[PDB]
């Protein structure tokens, strides 16, 4: 469901996906700042 | 600042990311930045 663990870990894994394909530096900056969003939401977690 | 050549680099890049991903936040947020980076496309062209 919605903010489960599971979901966050697919939508993180997601974007490292496509950090690993990104070379524009203002596409990286955007992917990078939803990464950062995601990886504090699964810490919230503990 | 900006420059049109390279915010079309950008724009052909985020579009190649929107070919590939599959979560809905994700695709949330690359369709925003590509809509910024045409909006942006459009001043600079028009300031040429």
């Amino acid at each position: 469901s919605h903010m489960a663990s599971e979901e966050l870990q697919k939508d993180l894994e997601e974007v490292k996906v496509l950090l690993e394909k990104a070379t524009r530096k203002r596409v990286r900056d955007a992917l990078t700042a939803e990464k950062s969003k995601i990886e504090t939401e699964i810490k919230n977690k503990m």
